[PDB]
């Protein structure tokens, strides 16, 4: 049982949930991987025995293990798997194992909103026109005129038998990446693979640095087809800084609604290709990695450059001073819009929150300390000088490989 | 079989063959990753020293020659004899450089070969390990062109206790017990100073009073000593551009000389070793003013501000504490002390890891250690995976001698 402590405040806690972990994580006594984004690489017999971990968690957390229902839901999905190889969720466990993926998030600080969760059953879904339909209602339920609420879309399961739903984009709001002459990119750098993919299936290619890009919805088999999503549908906030007034002419916009659209969910061995989840933004997601990023929007120097810094040196700060008002401006425009957002230091202080509750309710909590600490001003936060346990618990969210 | 590392920045790939050399395990599992923890006879003594006596004529490209062959024997013989064996001049000198090559969560590594080594194993007394510390401040100080340097007393050996420097750097400020139950001064030197009033010392009653050393010779108990306040280069600190900022009465040193951990070479181990650097200015600005619990001085400077406190979506702690690196920055410069920002550090920090890709085949670097405590994803050293793992000769931690 890992002793792990609190430097700000001297406590101590053990984490004795970390015992009960299993699929095994890239770490060994001679080094530790803990700083890798993709850890690693990405006879039935195996599904019953996830199946029946789940199914006994679930019954635990309504008190009802010991008699009853518990006894006999054990018995339908013994006998599902006999009879047809895998088995079918009922509608609440369904709904309880979505939010422990949620739950079991090593890498995410808003999980103190995780038993409020909107999990649509997208199961009877046959269709890529009917996907397109669903992923849809999720847009417009998420976002709801910009008061996001975190909602997810389960489609079918993988069966065994050729057959696997799938959304290429990694999001279902994602802005376009066009190369050109250079190499170099007007848009998304991060983008430039989908938005190739876009083009050589149809897509009519676009303007400039904010193009949202099409969806490809891929039913089992019959190969992915085009999709483009309502104007009306993508809530978009254009970027103005309270008291920078050149800021807006600078041109910046984000969308409002952050919808991961390529991990796998799985729950008590069942495995769903396509489950888009969203929530909403915490506010250096956009300011300080997507826009200031090298490798993303690069604009930090010409942030810089307007506000007079002197670029000349390091030892200026100008980088940290105009990263700051990129996330002042990226605030005040979400507030401004009436569109959530939460800034580092609120979402922090409500993750050591999570930490507390956990503790008494589980014992302990599974976090990834470098993603769990902001990409700036991380010291000043309450996580950075918390001590955290990584580990994976299932059910959960994980990498799955791309569709080509 | 070798961990694959990216940079994410710019798409680089390596692979750190030199982790499968790791010859100690650290606190992780496949079960569990512990990496955010800060704190994680003859047969053994014989493979440590045979492994070291290898790097030293790898180093001086001399492998398998009789000179090395030679040195080997000589030392199993006097580990037979005695127990244990001596360190030649050149050997040390090359293990403490390697020790700070080898230390996972040290951005300034770059700078490891330059490293001014002062043999002190003949040390005899606390009084003559004074004036080696006071020699080795001199020299580092250098009026504030600091100079990289490492102190070694003599090892730990059968019959004798330890030399130990009680005080975790050369440079500590005092911190008092109050009357409000709270801390005047650091509240990380709290049990420090409670140890040097206790053997004798007179306290102040500042906020910066620097600490004298308890300096223990073997089997003796620790011994008071003050540094001569001219010895001690600090610096006040002001703001380029908030004049208010000077009337805080802010101050920091210049030298950080840690003073507490144990060097191990080639299985032998140094318990008193202190050995300093430079400054990187987010340590004084972010850790240590800005932390809760340090100097906490965050609010104080917002306020003065005149930032919108009452709401953290206003990101004042942000902003107070980019304009406290800057007075930090500006102050040492002004005072032409040694100092590198966060930028300048871990850029260099990351022309070091390709300079060991290169020399080893990889480096053991901590993350969560290298990465800025301000600013993280503005440096390159964030979007750098790494792979960390101990190698020997190494700075290790090890417990306070109370
Ligand atoms: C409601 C507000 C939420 C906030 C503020 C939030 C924030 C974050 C952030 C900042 C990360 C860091 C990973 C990255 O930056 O790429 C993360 C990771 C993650 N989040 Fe959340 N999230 C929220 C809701 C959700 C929901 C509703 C789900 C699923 C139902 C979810 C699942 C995950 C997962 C699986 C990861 C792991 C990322 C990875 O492994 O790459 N989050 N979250
Ligand atoms: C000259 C410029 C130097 C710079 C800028 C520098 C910077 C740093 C920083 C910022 C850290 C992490 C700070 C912390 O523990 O909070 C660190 C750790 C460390 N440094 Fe360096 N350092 C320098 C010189 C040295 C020297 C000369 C040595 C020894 C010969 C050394 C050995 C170490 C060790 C062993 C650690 C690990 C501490 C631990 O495990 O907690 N450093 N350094
Ligand atoms: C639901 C939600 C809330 C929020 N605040 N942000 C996001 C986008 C960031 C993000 C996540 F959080 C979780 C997962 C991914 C994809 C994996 C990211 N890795 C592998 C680069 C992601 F890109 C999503
Ligand atoms: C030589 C030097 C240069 C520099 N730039 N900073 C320092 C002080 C920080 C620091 C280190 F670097 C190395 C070791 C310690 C002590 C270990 C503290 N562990 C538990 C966080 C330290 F506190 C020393
Ligand atoms: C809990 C956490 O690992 C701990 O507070 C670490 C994080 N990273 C750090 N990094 C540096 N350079 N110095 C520190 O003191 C710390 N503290
Ligand atoms: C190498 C390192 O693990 C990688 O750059 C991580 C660090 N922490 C992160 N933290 C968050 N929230 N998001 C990220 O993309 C990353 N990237
Ligand atoms: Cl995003
Ligand atoms: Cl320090
Ligand atoms: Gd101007
Ligand atoms: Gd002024
Ligand atoms: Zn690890």
């Amino acid at each position: 049982f890992p002793r792990v402590k609190n430097w700000e405040v001297g406590s101590i806690t053990y984490d004795t949930l970390s015992a009960q972990a299993q699929q095994d994580g890239p770490c060994t006594p001679r080094r530790c991987l803990g700083s890798l984004v993709f850890p690693r690489k990405l006879a039935p017999e195996q599904l019953l025995s996830q199946a029946r971990d789940f199914i006994n968690q679930y019954y635990s957390s309504i008190k009802r293990s010991g008699s009853q229902a518990h006894e006999q839901r054990l018995q339908e999905v013994e006998a599902e798997v006999a009879a047809t190889g895998t088995y079918q969720l009922r509608e609440s466990e369904l709904v309880f194992g979505a939010k422990q993926a949620w739950r079991n998030a090593p890498r995410c600080v808003g999980r103190i909103q995780w038993g409020k969760l909107q999990v649509f059953d997208a199961r009877d879904c046959r269709s890529a026109q009917e996907m397109f339909t669903y992923i849809c209602n999720h847009i417009k339920y998420a976002t709801n005129r910009g008061n996001l609420r975190s909602a997810i879309t389960v489609f079918p399961q993988r069966c065994p038998g050729r057959g696997d739903f799938r959304i290429w984009n990694s999001q279902l709001v994602r802005y376009a990446g066009y190369r050109q002459q250079d190499g170099s990119v007007r848009g998304d750098p991060a983008n430039v693979e989908i938005t190739e993919l876009c083009i050589q299936h149809g897509w009519t290619p676009g303007n400039g640095r904010f193009d949202v890009l099409p969806l490809l919805l891929q039913a089992p088999d019959e190969p992915p087809e085009l999709f483009l999503l309502p104007p009306e549908l993508v809530l978009e906030v254009p970027l103005e800084h309270p008291t920078l007034e050149w800021f807006a002419a600078l041109g910046l916009r984000w969308y409002a609604l952050p919808a991961v659209s390529n991990m796998l969910l799985e729950i008590g061995g069942l495995e769903f290709p396509a489950a888009p989840f969203s929530g909403w933004y915490m506010s250096t997601e956009i300011g300080t990695r997507n826009l200031c990023d090298p490798h993303r929007y690069n604009i930090l120097e010409d942030v810089a450059v307007c506000m007079d810094l002197d670029t000349r040196t390091t030892s200026s700060l100008w980088k940290d001073k105009a990263a700051v008002e990129i996330n002042v401006a990226v605030l005040h425009s979400y507030q401004l819009a009436k569109v959530t957002i939460v800034d580092h230091h609120a979402a922090t202080a409500s993750f050591m929150k999570h930490l507390e509750n956990e503790q008494k309710a589980r014992g302990g909590c599974p976090a990834d300390w470098a993603w769990i600490v902001p990409p700036i001003s991380g010291s000043l936060t309450p996580v950075f000088h918390q001590e955290m346990v990584n580990y994976f618990l299932s059910p959960a969210f994980r990498y799955q490989p791309d569709p080509w």
